[PDB]
């Protein structure tokens, strides 16, 4: 009967070292709203540095594996980390707790997503079968009024300001920290080569294996239905230079 | 003086009801803050009062140190916080089945932490020797949420002198914060404080649990919760 977390450990003694005889440190955050890639990529991560995925059956387990959880028993990742420490979350890049690793940051992973398809995804996340329409109806009706998810200046935040604040980040809140963002419909369209980029962008270390990521991968919409006002509501958000739209037009998810 | 303030306490074993009654007196609670990434002020111009169930030497408090002022730490006999959690989890106590599950599982592990909250020892521990290293400038309160509900006015006195948050402190003003915290509140088992109820072997238990060598004992004894 072995500890459920053994495979987070070499358990080779004494250790040894491919560096010396005889990649850089920092916070990688995989940073995206809800529904919008950060699970997915947190789970590929585990099994290509692990060998096995989590177990992940809905959205408790996934957010178990982000900085929130951890959050709301006292710990945090560390803020002199002599490693690469790999943290998920869907906090804004501006909250308070992210004030302690501006140095820390190695590399910020932030992945974006069709909200038409967050927004359905999300209506999961509260527990709603399809056939509540008058409950997605609320939930929909909550979201487009908050442009995002975050209804109960912190949290995640609207989209728009979510996004902003990841996107920005580099520049301000980040300063040692590269970049590179995703959107979730490109990983999906190629997971094996997308995912390899993402390894070597968040440089854990060596080579890539090609192979170690294509096992690594193999481990892993209109809104007129609910009603008229609905598809048309979230519409506006669509049109304007004014934020939830810009991004939704940079992202291809607008026409 | 100025500095943060922590009202601590188990879950169900106090904090709550006197974050009530400080409130209802002058008219932030760590772990939802914390949910969201907010963070308590390192450095206050004012008093800031907040709630916390964590043990104190978790990380996170780690930042506080330097500014802590005060620290109340609130305790309570566990028979009665085990039954509070239960009702907390959503399950009546005429259902003996889940009942008897919650209980099992507090016994085993001391507590309601199945980092974090803790075991109930190690919560007691953890801010009883705590302005030892953790919390330096502070100064710290124990008290028995038993005896605050024995004399209300005479132990919340105590408590807002304590925490020094306002001035001087009237008993006129005292008076109508508990009411309104118990007049609240109250719009909101075997009586001689037993578990036999849910079965012979679960009091069994928790009895082994009051008087062994484990901590959870010694804790117990020390405050009039072993009988
Ligand atoms: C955060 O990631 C997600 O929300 C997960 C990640 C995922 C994608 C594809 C296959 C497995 C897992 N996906 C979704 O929420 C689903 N909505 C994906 C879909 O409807 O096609």
């Amino acid at each position: 009967s072995s500890h459920h977390h053994h495979h987070h450990s070499s358990g080779l003694v004494p250790r040894g070292s491919h560096m010396a005889s005889m990649s850089m440190n920092g916070i990688r955050w995989i940073a995206s709203y809800p529904k919008a890639g950060n699970t997915w990529v947190r789970c590929m991560l585990a099994a290509y540095i692990t060998g096995k995925a989590p177990q992940v059956w809905n959205d408790i387990d996934a957010e178990s594996l982000t900085l929130e959880a951890m959050l709301r028993f006292g710990d945090l990742p560390p803020a002199e980390p002599m490693e690469p420490v790999l943290v998920k979350t869907h906090l804004k890049a501006d909250v308070p707790v992210l004030g302690l690793y501006g140095e820390a940051t190695a590399k910020v992973l932030y992945l974006v997503r069709n909200p038409r398809d967050m927004l359905l995804s999300s209506m999961r996340m509260a527990s709603i079968s399809r056939d509540d329409v008058e409950k997605s109806r609320d939930f929909a009706r909550k979201f487009i009024a908050n442009e995002g998810l975050g209804w109960n200046g912190v949290g995640l935040g609207s989209w728009p300001e979510n996004v902003r604040s990841w996107t920005e980040s580099s520049s301000d809140r980040f300063p040692n920290a590269d970049v590179l963002t995703m959107r979730y419909e490109d990983l999906k369209g190629d997971p094996v080569a997308r995912f390899s980029e993402i390894v070597e962008f968040l440089d854990l270390g060596g080579p890539v294996d090609i192979e170690d990521i294509r096992r690594a991968v193999a481990a892993s919409q209109s809104l007129s239905f609910l009603g008229e006002d609905i598809e048309s509501d979230y519409q506006e958000l669509l049109h304007g230079d004014s934020g939830f739209a810009l991004y939704a037009k940079q992202y291809g998810y607008a026409g």
